[PDB]
């Protein structure tokens, strides 16, 4: 089997990504912010607290046919951005551009952190970090890309995500139409329970390639691309008037600059961000301060490919029994 889904911007900065999410008998569709940094499929539901709902679609399984309470199961999840979520756990049918899962995991969210509730357009996320660190208990619960895995014509999805358009998650099939040239596979650590690879190096603009090792994440459900200090400095360093305010939080720009390109490295391979991918806008509106999207990893922990990265990008997740990962230009 296989499934495409179309993957959309819920706004104009790319901020995140929503893909349609059939779960049910009959189905309710939500919008789902697939994530390769977790793995855990939760959703607003007709259980979530009424005031931290805000215009979210909610499942209610007492309406599917096929919805089953998995008694005693419990989640709660933080992510690293300090938002959270928890509740109790059914399991359903859940279908993703026409491929199906039966008796997945669905958890749902009985408490949101406010940063999801003042998120109208997210219903809830669809994890694809591998399933060792789904956050259910007792019974730790597999995503919905493991479940699927067997069943799909070969083991992988791929993601194709747009600058400020439309893009493409395939389950079980590599579209050799929808990029350039060769896909590149690199090493992947599932250790830590990521994507986890390790980058072979950088460049700023038209400058020389630096051969540096970078350690990192692969991470749909990060929308920033999170780098050592010393290569975010060695990047901001070629706009004028660039600096790291401490106030905003992170490096912001004169929103009058041309931003330079950022390569990363992918073995031999190079992978190329133009400039206006790591422009986030206004800091606030009617600023000129505009906020970069390349940023200090330093007191992260981890380096995350975030959706900055990812968008320059054809990305192949290889579940294969030795996971790898494969990019290519497009």
């Amino acid at each position: 089997s296989t499934g495409s889904a179309t993957t959309t911007p819920i706004d104009s900065l790319d901020d995140a990504y929503i893909t349609p999410v059939q779960i049910g008998t009959p189905a309710q569709t939500l919008n789902l912010d697939f994530d390769t940094g977790s793995s855990d499929l939760w959703v607003f539901s007709s259980e979530t607290t009424a005031s931290e709902v805000d215009g979210q679609t909610i499942y209610t399984p007492s309406k599917s046919t096929t919805a089953k309470l998995l008694s005693g199961a419990t989640w709660s999840i933080s992510y690293g951005d300090g938002s959270s979520s928890s509740g109790d756990v059914y399991t359903d049918t859940v279908s993703v551009g026409g491929l199906t899962v039966t008796g997945q995991a669905v958890e749902s969210a009985k408490k949101v952190s406010s940063s999801f509730t003042e998120d109208s357009t997210i219903d809830g996320l669809l994890g694809l970090a591998f399933s060792t660190l789904n956050t259910v208990s007792p019974t730790q619960q597999k995503t919905f890309f493991d479940n699927a895995k067997a069943s799909l014509d070969s083991p992988v999805f791929t993601a194709d995500l747009g600058y400020h358009a439309p893009g493409t998650y395939n389950f079980g099939f590599i579209d050799t139409t929808a990029y350039t040239g060769s896909i590149t596979y690199t090493a992947v650590s599932t250790k830590q329970g990521f994507w986890e690879w390790t980058s072979t190096g950088y460049a700023v603009g038209s400058g020389t390639f630096k051969s540096t090792s970078i350690d990192g994440i692969a991470d749909t459900g990060t929308t920033l691309l999170y780098l050592p200090a010393t290569v975010v400095s060695a990047y901001w360093a070629q706009v004028s008037g660039a600096k790291s305010s401490s106030s905003v939080g992170g490096y912001v720009f004169p929103c009058s600059a041309t931003l330079p390109s950022f390569t990363f490295g992918v073995g031999s391979a190079r992978i190329v961000i133009p400039g206006d991918y790591i422009d986030f806008g206004p800091i606030s509106t009617g600023s000129s301060s505009c906020f970069g999207g390349i940023q200090s990893s330093a007191g992260i922990g981890i380096n995350i490919f975030g959706d900055v990265a990812l968008k320059a990008a054809f990305v192949v997740f290889n579940g294969a029994t030795t996971p790898t990962l494969g990019f290519a230009s497009k």
